[PDB]
């Protein structure tokens, strides 16, 4: 297991304490990069694909990827296939350190900008609609670059059926098996941990979202897949329990009738809105269990609601600050 000295260290510290006492912040350093299945991949191309829009695509050429989207899945994906050298773009969320000098194609946050993509000359993009705006999509295929949009189902049950789907894309079926499987394994061994730490009660969460300390500030709803993430650390999603199906503002009455035990926040997000202090200061938030406990667990922004091959690690180093 390439989680296993991570999982004995869990089995070997104590869980005989009570979760609802702990207090403060708990930060998860930033997992790192992906170890890739191999270091000779050969994609076998061309592809032909039915995209996830309908769009009938050819995919000949790999050489330069620009793999884009919200959560920073996909190019972490592409780097555990053996294809990382072969990325030269991305955007703000795929913060995995082999990429820190690679070229970001969006701004003001997520905003895909077509100028910086073009004069990158992708051969190939992989790309989905959690980021937009959907016309700069299309003038980049108009502009003769193959792009493939993709639609991930975004559980963890799904983890290994979203890394065949991009494999498929870039030619790499057997590195996609071999990824697919590895990540699911790691998942599983995770969850068995997950499950001998949780309360039998189990914490009342969400996943809040910030940027700055004005109104960007949110509790993320079904559309994110953050209960995918809380409820694989045992927690209750309360925004999945309340019915939010995209986010909510995070306003004093939502913060009062949602009244979690925890908050899971973005590490540089939470810095965004002053760190613990700042967070404190917006209304309803210390009135909250969470608040009267200071209770936020900050993951690391490029992870936090990428899923792929490094959850199982994220879930366990998450879950160690949650209930030991
Ligand atoms: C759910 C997954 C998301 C992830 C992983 C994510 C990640 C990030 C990251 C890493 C940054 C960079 C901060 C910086 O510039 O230094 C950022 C900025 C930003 N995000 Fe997100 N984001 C997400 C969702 C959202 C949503 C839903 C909105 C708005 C509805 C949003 C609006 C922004 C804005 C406005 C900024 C710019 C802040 C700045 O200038 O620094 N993001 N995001």
């Amino acid at each position: 297991s390439s989680n296993g000295d991570l999982i004995e260290e869990i089995q070997a510290s104590s869980t005989s304490t009570d979760p609802r006492t702990f207090t403060g912040l708990s930060i998860v350093e930033d997992i790192g990069d992906v170890v890739p299945v191999t270091d000779n991949a050969s994609p076998a191309l061309p592809v032909s694909l039915t995209d996830a829009d309908g769009n009938d695509v050819v995919v000949e050429d790999v050489s330069r990827i620009l793999p884009l989207d919200l959560y920073g899945t996909y190019s972490k994906t592409i780097a555990g296939l053996g294809l990382v050298d072969n990325i030269v773009g991305r955007t703000v969320s795929s913060t995995e350190p082999a990429l820190a000098d690679t070229e970001v194609v969006t701004t003001g946050g997520h905003t895909l900008n077509a100028e910086a993509i073009l004069n990158l000359h992708p051969t190939l993009v992989i790309i989905d609609h959690s980021i937009g705006p959907r016309e700069v999509i299309d003038q980049i295929r108009a502009a003769g670059v193959a792009t493939v949009i993709m639609s991930p189902q975004r559980s963890i049950a799904s983890i290994g059926d979203d890394i065949r789907d991009i494999a498929s894309v870039v030619g790499l079926p057997e590195e996609g098996e071999k990824l697919a499987e590895r990540s699911v394994a790691e998942v599983e061994e995770a969850s068995t941990v997950v499950d001998e730490l949780t309360p039998e009660d189990p914490l009342k969460m969400v996943f809040l979202y910030a940027a700055g300390t004005g109104g960007v500030f949110f509790i993320l709803g079904d559309a994110y897949g953050g209960r995918d993430l809380i409820e694989g650390l045992g927690g209750v999603d309360m925004a999945a329990e309340k019915g939010i199906m995209d986010l909510a503002p995070a306003n004093a009455e939502a913060l009062a009738e949602l009244n979690p035990d925890v908050f899971v926040m973005m590490s540089e997000g939470l810095v965004s809105t002053g760190g613990i202090d700042g967070l404190m200061e917006r209304p309803g938030i210390a009135q909250t269990t969470a608040g009267q406990n200071q209770r936020v667990l900050a993951l690391p922004d490029g992870q936090s609601l990428a899923f792929g091959a490094q959850t199982g690690e994220l879930l366990l180093r998450a879950s160690r600050e949650l209930y030991v």
